[PDB]
This record gives structure tokens, sequence and C-alpha cells, in this order.
């Protein structure tokens, strides 16, 4: 674009470059890092609000009893087993403890996934149809076949999947991305690929079929 | 050795070529193809024996719901998911059926993993407890770390795992193994490196936490 009443901005602009440098290594190295950027400063006031409210014990972070406990936006509930996905996506430093913006990032994770639920519930309004899997998952970015998309519904869902289990199945594909990311980082497979969605989405297909 | 009255068998010996020229070419590139030279021709014998028990329409084949039914040495019994989990691992040419010689490397499969489990059995008879998962598995070659050998025996029993539990955990592995030979002969990730087992065994550790 070329237009002064409609400039973009940029990736990487130098007035978010000092707030960057100064925030924890871990958080900044992770592949969903870039969700940080997408949060306006009111929406991280707003979220601020949200994370207060979860803060059981006013630590400002928040501990895996916080994340069964707490509620988020949409009406999402987190099971046990969902929180603990939650934390190892991103509790970075892997010290039990999520911070404020690793919880940023969770709840941007969350409105997407959110998002994308609703686009693509519409054979029945508030539940995903086996069906419907496929093409919210990819728009997410997660390219799997058919038959993974079945699995997933048949695992983490009854005919129907809520929103609940659609975070659920989320939070896997997402918990698997960070393996990938810890898998290849192994210097034993050599110099580390840049990311190509299609093979990774080889790799969950692989990897969903191990859940049975 | 030199001396002359205890001479071994090589490994490819020219007395087997013929028939492993004869062999389906899906079951001589499995990484588990070395199983089928540990058997000597009177279990072979045996063995099909066994499979004729199991094969209840006598199409020389078994197919997933003949394993569901089967008894095996041991008095092992096959979950579905875990009869599913043998599927996976054995049925190399993915056409929903387990050749005799497919059935062969399976039970030799149950037959280490059983001897594994009577070793390590040693707390209480007939189960293992979380701490005796570690070096059983270590002994049949897959080099986990403690967190992994505690939640395998989480996710697959109870405060004891029995034998058929056992049995599932080896699947688990071993379905992981072939896993992993889908993943890296992916031509993306260039060459294979050859198989080292403590570098696999750091990929069996990262994709049982996806488990919970
Ligand atoms: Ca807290
Ligand atoms: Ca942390
Ligand atoms: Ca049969
Ligand atoms: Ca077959």
């Amino acid at each position: 674009n070329f237009c002064l009443w409609n400039l973009q901005p940029i990736q990487g602009s130098w007035m978010g470059a000092a707030c960057i440098y100064q925030m924890p290594p871990s958080v900044r190295n992770t592949w969903w890092f870039p969700l940080l950027n997408t949060i306006p400063l009111d929406q991280y006031t707003r979220i601020y609000q949200w994370f207060m409210g979860v803060d059981r014990d006013r630590s400002g972070t928040l501990e895996i009893n916080e994340l069964m406990m707490g509620q988020f936006p949409g009406g999402i509930r987190l099971s046990p087993q969902t929180a603990l996905r939650m934390m190892r996506i991103f509790d970075t430093d892997f010290n039990g403890h999520i911070s404020f913006y690793e919880f940023m990032a969770m709840y941007k994770f969350m409105e997407l996934a959110y998002n994308l639920f609703v686009m693509n519930a519409r054979a029945r309004s508030g539940t995903l149809e086996p069906h419907e899997i496929l093409p919210a998952l990819q728009q997410l970015g997660f390219y799997i076949n058919q038959r993974t998309s079945l699995l997933l519904h048949r695992l983490f869902a009854m005919a129907f999947c809520d929103l609940n289990c659609w975070i659920a199945i989320c939070a896997f594909a997402a918990q698997t991305r960070s393996a990938y990311q810890m898998i290849f980082m192994n210097p034993y497979y050599g110099p580390m690929k840049p990311f190509n969605p299609m093979e990774f989405g080889k790799f969950l297909d692989v990897v969903t079929s191990l859940l049975e």
C-alpha cells in the first residue's frame, strides 16, 4: 500500500522493540509469540482485568489450579487435562506458572479458536459435527487429513463436539506444535528446517493416531 | 569366537536369503523385521498352531476382530485399543490384515514383553509398580526418563499395572517407533539419520506427554 490514509503497521516496528527486548527470552523464542503483537492496548487492559479475576492468590501468575477453576471468555472452561495442555504450551520456562504475557497469548489463542468454532458450527448452533472440524483446523493453520479430523472429534468429544471440547482439540494441536519445536531443536537432526505447515500437518496426523 | 564346537549363526546367513527375498517388501523394510530371525523352525510351527486358533475364518490372516477376541500366550488379552496399536505396528501394507509373518513378529514381540514383565515384577508378583516400568522399558530398548515411566503407568494402568496393561504400554512404545520411521522417512527432513536409541528415547518422552 502507498496510501497515506491507510498505512498498516509493520511487523517488528521500532516502537515495540524496547518492550520486546525486555521480555523474557523464553517468551520471545516461542512459536506463538506473534500472537502478542495482535493485541491492542485497550485489549491488553481488558485481558489484565480477566487475569485478575482468575488469579486467586494475587501472585500475578496463574497456576494450573487457577486455570482449572477459572472461567474464560465465551463461557470456556478447561478440564484438568486441557489446563495441563495449556500449561505445556504457555509456561515457556517450565516453572509451573503462566505469566501475564503468557496468559495474553493463551487468551488470544482461545479467541481465535472461539471465532473459528462460531464460524464453523453451521449444522447445529453450539456444536461442531465431525465434518466441521477439518475446515476449522485448516483455517487455524493445522493442515490435517479427514481421517485425523474424525479421530480428533471422537477422542475429544458424542455426536457433537461443544466449544469446551473444541478448545481441547485446539490445545492438543498447539501442544503438538510445541512438541515439534522441542523434537527438532535437537541438534542430532541437524539445522532446523524453516516451519512448513503442510509438513507439520503430516506430523500432526501421525501423532494423533498414537492417541488410539 | 573361533571354537569349532560353539559356532554362532551370522546375521544374514546365505541359508535364509532365499526366504527373505520372497518375503513381501513391506515386511522386510520394517524396523521390527529382525524379530523374525530369532524364531527357530520348531517355534515357527507352534506359532502357526497359535495363529490357527486365533484365525476364526480360516483366511490365513488376522483381522482386528480376531486380535480382539483371541487369547495369546501367558494369558495375554488385547483390548480394542491395543489391538488397533498392534495392527498399526504389524500390518505393514496397511490393508487391515496381519499375515502369518507379521503375526510371528507380533508373537515374538509379546514374548519379549512378557519375559521382561516377569523379570521386573519384583515388588508384587503379577504386577508392575510405577518404579518398575523404567527398567523394564530400558531393557527392551526404550530409553525414557522417570517422569515418562510414571506417566505411562498412570495412563495405561490403578496402583499396579497388570500384564495386559504392560503389553498395552509396550505396544504404544513400539507404535511410536513406527511413527518415528514414518515421520523421518519424509524427505523434507533430508537423509534419514541412523537410528539412535537415546535420541529416540527423547522423542518417546515428548510424544508420551501429549497423551495428557
Ligand atoms: Ca496466582
Ligand atoms: Ca512460566
Ligand atoms: Ca482370519
Ligand atoms: Ca497387512
